[PDB]
């Protein structure tokens, strides 16, 4: 089995401009590509796990999401970062788009996406890390037995409740390799 870094996307990998779904509005956060490259070198699988309820809302389409996600995967590959998995949840129970209007067990704080990655990549969850900017990320992590729960400061303001549920709070994903080393 392998340890992993589970990664939210908006606010962790890219700047959260609100419902980001276009290549020209996708901005990698400073230092995160270098950090991802270092985390792979430290033995970790890298798995994106993202809630994308804007699809259920009709803020943008699944086609727009797929297009951006393919672009993002190639962009990282071209910079020597080969993501091991990419998981997303397009659902919302109040969704306007019928196809995605539902309750599910993949919408964080539900651990579904992390459990699916666990089984697909044979992940050692106790040895793994979840990195995000929201309470729901930390709650999905505790449910999935992720050993270390990490908040970053590059996304949504950290709430006391998110802080409570986290083990570590870092400035950004760029700080994670050094924090693990230490
Ligand atoms: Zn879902």
């Amino acid at each position: 089995s392998v340890p992993a870094i589970f990664l939210d996307r908006d606010g962790t990998i890219n700047v959260d401009h609100g419902y980001v779904h276009e290549i020209d509005n996708f901005e990698f956060i400073d230092g995160v590509i270098d950090a991802m490259r270092e985390l792979k070198k430290m033995g970790f699988a890298l798995v994106v796990v993202t809630n994308q309820s804007g699809i259920a809302r009709g803020k943008f389409t699944e086609a727009q999401f797929e297009t951006l996600t393919e672009w993002m995967d190639w962009s990282l590959a071209d910079r020597d970062v080969d993501l091991d998995g990419i998981y997303y949840c397009p659902h919302h129970p109040q969704g306007s788009v019928e196809e995605f209007r539902q309750v599910c067990d993949c919408r964080k704080p539900h651990p579904g996406m992390l459990l699916s990655a666990r089984d697909y990549l044979h992940i050692d969850m106790a040895a793994s890390y979840m990195v995000g900017d929201k309470l729901e990320d930390m709650q999905a992590a505790v449910a999935a037995n992720v050993g270390t729960k990490v908040l970053v400061r590059t996304g949504k303001p950290i709430t006391p409740e998110a802080e409570n549920a986290a083990d570590w709070v870092l400035n950004s994903l760029a700080d994670l390799p050094q924090a693990i080393k230490k």
